[PDB]
């Protein structure tokens, strides 16, 4: 069982850089690890995982996807790495990663993420390491954050956080607090002044009530 | 807390890339993932890894390493991944891996290994990757991977196999038999041919007893 | 979502002890630890834990179980620990483990079984436990033992093990040199002579091919 | 190696019921599983574990331990389940669990805790199970539980909780909304009404504010 383009050996499935433009059929119900990266897919159909329920790393980085089924991930209950860099997402349907209690390494770099969902984050009480870097995020959405007690690396740099908009504030006073973590690069390096006011270029870590306001909120 | 020229945060130092001549001071105990890659370290001293029982992952590749410390891996139990790729070691000391029970990932390639001790492997129960590509290799000794029963991705080539040799029959007869393990790439893509004896360019698994002879082996 | 009659919170569903006389519906798909023992479970419908592939530890031990369909634990590809002590098997279906890859502790005591299936164990290589004492086995099959390379815990008292015939040279000759990991109790004490000949009182591992004869096997 | 009170294998310690009155020596550095319980131990010294990282399960049970010494847990960075029911202990010292980041089953219970310190599971992110029946307590602490985003499981009954205080209402309003998680007996049981107030019988969880008053407590 292997699709003719791929490479498969044991639980590992490598469908990496070659021109895919769809999930192709037969991966394997035991695959643990998936290389879909570096291809040219545009689209994930609903249910197109839903048999792969033993995934650990699901690599669906260098791809084209520009939107997300909802649901799409449900049957992974025990992934531990999701790595979707440099699609072509603007946004992610609210649930996407609900039921990924197991996810330990959260990549989602490097698109054109305009927004987080409000509880994107809530459930993913393993998570580790989370990538937003290089998106157009403006805020992150109050508490976001809150529930992600096993966190120790993040990156949230290259991103046009609006440091007028009072709904920065979240932000800026959680990098404040959770600093040590702030980083750049691949593997993480530490870099707490990353985060950058879109237009000032000054820190989003040191922006003051005083300088924001409500009516700078879109 | 993390060594000066390093990143810590949670239980990963990430020190590569920073032109380190040795492996610095302070890596902390509760340290999982070390990188340590990408330097110009000469050598280890003995007992360096005594006191970090708690490595998963040592990435150790591209670097100055001409010989390895007897026992330097030896406190090592919880290691998974253990990557020594790119540095300048002739041999392996007899029982260097023999702790590491719970490996799952071994990459020696891209060095001047001249041979392998004859029981390099033989408490590797649960190793899955191993990589050999890339040394100056001439045979693998008899029965080298009779003890890696979890071995599903394995790189041979790029080596000087020596096909005239009697010598190489127990790997031309393993390679034959466990074809659908043997590649090349990272990710492992399948590439049964790539073992190809030095000169001939017959791929090592084609190799018959009647082209070989005890007289050829040096 | 939890079957009535049992008590459910996060991965974990506990059915033991409240006499069910088959598997309840209802069991989440999450669920990782299950309790079905001490019932008064007689038979497993085909499928029955199709659905449930996130399984760790499946105690099944102190039911009625006369058969076990094959197939049954075919998804269950994460399982760890699997329990199936003081039921009434008098067999195991070939290939019944083939899929359990994972496992590292697998009972078969305290039921009837008269035989094992010759490929029963050859795909568990990380098994670290397995009980078979209490059933009443006559030998075990040649070579049932060579691809265990993990295990360090087995029980193989209370067998009436048939000394006179020669199919027991393989397993007093194993167990004359995995003597270390022979025993009895729970947790697990050294007893290395437990496993005696039927009728003589003899350890098996002191058996010599003199006191056997083909002539007395099946 | 073995200490030779005790039977060990592979990765397991067997010093289960064995008189023994003191931690023994030659306890394998790579011991994974230790069974202490059972025994007339009634001190540890400091530094007793230190040496023995890989410690998943810790099974000190049933001795006559009076105090812990501070740091004593402090190596163990990968213990999964402490198991220290039934001793003496009257209360533990601060930080005490702080280096169990891992540890998934915390067992108290059947001792004489008066209290437990304030931040006494502050750092225990993946704690699913914890135990805390049968012991001499009167209130829990403010905000106790609320670093315990994983707790699928708690045990509070058989406790003498002083109702009348209004220290009690921390966890009665804990015990109202986790309600779910509250049970009794080995594996858990759903008993959400299990804690009950001293004198009045009454569930805890139904404890009302009205019912409180700071004069009531000592
Ligand atoms: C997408 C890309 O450029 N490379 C991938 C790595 O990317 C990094 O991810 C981290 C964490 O999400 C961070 O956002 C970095 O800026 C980003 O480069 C990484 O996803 C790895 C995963 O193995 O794959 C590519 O190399
Ligand atoms: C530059 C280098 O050596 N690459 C590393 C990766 O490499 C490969 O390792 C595999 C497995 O042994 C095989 O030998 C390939 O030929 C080789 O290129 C890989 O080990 C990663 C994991 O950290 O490290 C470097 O990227
Ligand atoms: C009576 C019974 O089946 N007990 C179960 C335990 O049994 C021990 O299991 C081991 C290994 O199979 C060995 O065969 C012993 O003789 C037997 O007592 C044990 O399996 C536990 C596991 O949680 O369940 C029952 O107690």
């Amino acid at each position: 069982a292997c699709p003719s383009q791929c490479s498969c050996s044991g639980t590992e499935v490598n469908c990496a850089g070659k021109s895919l433009a769809s999930v192709p059929a037969g991966i394997p119900t035991t695959t643990r690890v998936l290389y879909l990266n570096s291809n040219q897919i545009t689209k994930l159909e609903p249910g197109v995982f839903d048999r792969l329920a033993n995934l650990r790393e699901l690599h669906l980085w260098g791809n084209q996807l520009v939107s997300l089924p909802p649901g799409v991930f449900d049957n992974l209950a025990n992934l531990e790495k999701l790595w979707l860099n440099s699609n072509q997402l603007t946004s992610l349907p609210a649930g996407l990663f609900d039921r990924l209690v197991n996810l330990e390494h959260l990549g989602l770099c490097c698109m054109k993420l305009t927004e987080l969902p409000s509880g994107a984050f809530d459930k993913l009480t393993r998570l580790k390491q989370l990538g937003l870097d290089q998106n157009q995020l403006k805020s992150i959405p109050d508490g976001a954050f809150a529930r992600l007690p096993s966190l120790t690396h993040v990156w949230l740099h290259t991103n046009p956080w609006d440091c007028q908009c009072t709904d920065i504030l979240y932000l800026s006073g959680w990098v404040a607090q959770h600093s040590s973590i702030v980083g750049e690069g691949w593997p993480w390096r530490h870099s707490p002044d990353s985060a950058k006011c879109s237009g000032t270029n000054t820190p989003v870590r040191a922006v003051t009530e005083a300088s924001t306001s409500p009516s700078k909120c879109p």
